């Protein structure tokens, strides 16, 4: 091992994305081992105010955002889906209604977060009341409180991938899901990409379909 | 139908209490239905700025701030340790120093997170140079690059599992660690705990002396 890196990539990614990302850092590292990695994780806006002052070589986000000179580029999708404890009566149950699913107490992202709203929408649509016993800020805490026992939790699939994931949380069969959101990879247009941000830009683009078959993304 | 205990509960804490905070509110949840409980999980500034603005009955963080008028009560060691793959040489090895792990390529949060700063600290203490190969905002990507074979971390006790994951890490035996770190309650000392917050309190206390009895070994 040697001290000093001739090279660099900085990313930041959404809070999500932070499930998948590692899964192309890890091989990419392998691959160049002179290269060192600063990965930031953080929500939409601190990636904007990332973008605003130009920090990084490469952006990962749900929606390409206004107001900046912009490439992106989608590559993954990233699906909602409804999770619980494997315990739970309706863990196992197939095609489960959205009536039925209303009746349980839920776990969410606070009001105006994408999750949040998603199924507030899909609720609207059904004309039906969702019951939320308690609003979290993140996705690691809604998994916590859901093994604790206090509901279910409407998450993206990919918090359900943690490295030596179990099967004590898991995805519900559910009417309505998964909601189909996708993931961009965005870089500022006006200067050219680095040579180690170019490339890993390519190894995202045809090294992740590899990775959501490995890790089951369900296409739904 | 007859719940004595009715009221709010605020909680405010800092961010790596989302590992063990709101997993303890289900069943604290079960016990009493009629508490309406609130968590709010933020940063170091966050949680001074709700302290100053006297918005919670508790507060959850590491070390107790200074500047405010509070009363302050410890309930869990999170001490910080080296972990690595399973597979890695250094694993099974007894007693490993300092410089011995200092030739090795680490993988680490931040400038200014707790486990950085600790790592930076005790690295420096011995007049050492800490190889930080990947600096990572996440512990979960922590673990996958761990697991990816990209080196070793510092992570505190209960960041090494996640809600519904156990990756395959190991802790090394490693001198000058653990690094204890105490996690404390505090509260506004000018006024008394609501009903509902000394409750939460007394079992907060109880539930944390029960997972340090599960985890006791003899200490000097
Ligand atoms: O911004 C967040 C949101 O929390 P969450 O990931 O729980 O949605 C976290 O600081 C990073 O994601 C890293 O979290 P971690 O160190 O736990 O991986």
């Amino acid at each position: 091992h040697h001290h000093h890196h001739m090279g660099q990539l900085r990313l930041a990614v959404i809070t999500t994305a932070k499930y998948f990302i590692p899964r192309l850092i890890g091989p990419f590292c392998q691959r160049y081992p002179g290269i060192n990695v600063s990965l930031k994780v953080t929500n939409h806006e601190g990636l904007i105010n990332r973008i605003n002052d130009n920090l990084d070589d490469l952006y990962v986000l749900s929606r390409p955002p206004s107001g900046f000179d912009i490439t992106v580029q989608p590559f993954l999708d990233n699906p909602l889906v409804v999770v619980g404890p494997a315990s739970h009566p309706l863990a196992n149950q197939r095609g489960i209604s959205l009536e039925r699913l209303a009746q349980e107490p839920f776990i969410l992202r606070e009001r105006g977060s994408g999750t949040r709203e998603a199924t507030e929408q899909l609720f609207a649509a059904h004309n039906l009341n969702l019951n939320v016993k308690l609003d979290l800020g993140s996705n690691e805490a809604i998994k916590q409180a859901i093994l604790g026992g206090l509901g279910l939790a409407v998450l993206s699939y990919h918090t359900l991938t943690s490295a030596g994931a179990t099967p004590e949380l898991k995805m519900f069969e559910v009417e309505g899901f998964p909601i189909h959101r996708q993931w961009h990879a965005v870089y500022p247009a006006g200067k050219q990409l680095s040579t180690v941000a170019a490339t890993f830009l390519d190894y995202l683009l045809t090294e992740s379909q590899r990775i959501a078959a490995d890790i089951q993304i369900p296409e739904s």
